[PDB]
């Protein structure tokens, strides 16, 4: 399946793509303002994610650091990124269908739209100014708006036991972005698409 990743932000981002234990395609690449990078994701990929990283430096071997979304200091991500990270999430060819969503469970760094480029289903978007409106206690000094599990490490925010409810913090993310997951047990905003659809992830869509 193809995913076109487009940076409409005014600043450079380093895109990343991983399924947690391996890179998807090359795993990461720099996108200057306006640039597009198309990756190929194997059919059947379960639990894949795409995100933006900000304020990165990499040496000529591909090793360095980013202030949001860093994946073990690699340009070409093999693992998931360090919060805060707005997440485009997907599982492909699961009993004939694809499933997509956007999640704020690991915080928010960059606004995003995640839409199919083929027929049969709708896209989802979280493009509100979550960083600007972020509650004081969730602001990350390194940049972005952390989720409450990252900040406070409680069973209630991290849903450790699989029993948890909404919180003042989760309701902030849900108010600004109703169509994204705000906590682990949120009422799902997953979209079902035809199996083998293709997609576009756009950073700073508005
Ligand atoms: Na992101
Ligand atoms: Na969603
Ligand atoms: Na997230
Ligand atoms: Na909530
Ligand atoms: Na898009």
């Amino acid at each position: 399946a193809t995913f076109e990743i487009v940076n409409r932000c005014s600043y450079t981002v380093w895109a990343a793509a991983s399924k947690g234990d391996a890179a998807l395609d090359a795993g990461g690449r720099q996108l200057n303002s306006g640039e597009s990078w198309t990756i190929n994701v194997e059919p059947g990929t379960n639990g894949g994610k795409i995100w933006a990283r900000t304020d990165c430096y990499f040496d000529d071997s591909g090793s360095g650091i980013c202030k949001t979304g860093d994946c073990g200091g690699l340009l070409r991500c093999k693992r998931f990124g360090r919060p805060p990270t707005t997440l485009a999430e997907f599982s492909l060819n699961q009993y004939g269908k694809d499933y997509i969503d956007i999640s704020n469970i690991k915080g928010f760094n960059v606004p995003m739209d995640f839409s199919p480029t083929t027929r049969g289903c709708r896209g989802v978007r979280c493009a509100a100014d979550i960083v600007g409106q972020c509650p004081a206690k969730l602001k990350a000094p390194g940049g972005g708006c952390n989720d409450a599990c990252t900040v406070f490490q409680t069973s209630e925010y991290c849903c450790t036991t699989g029993k948890c409810g909404p919180t003042e913090y989760s309701r902030f993310f849900k108010r600004l972005c109703p169509d994204a997951f705000s906590y682990v047990l949120d009422k799902p905003t997953t979209v079902t698409c035809p199996g083998s659809s293709n997609y576009r992830v756009t950073f700073c869509p508005t």
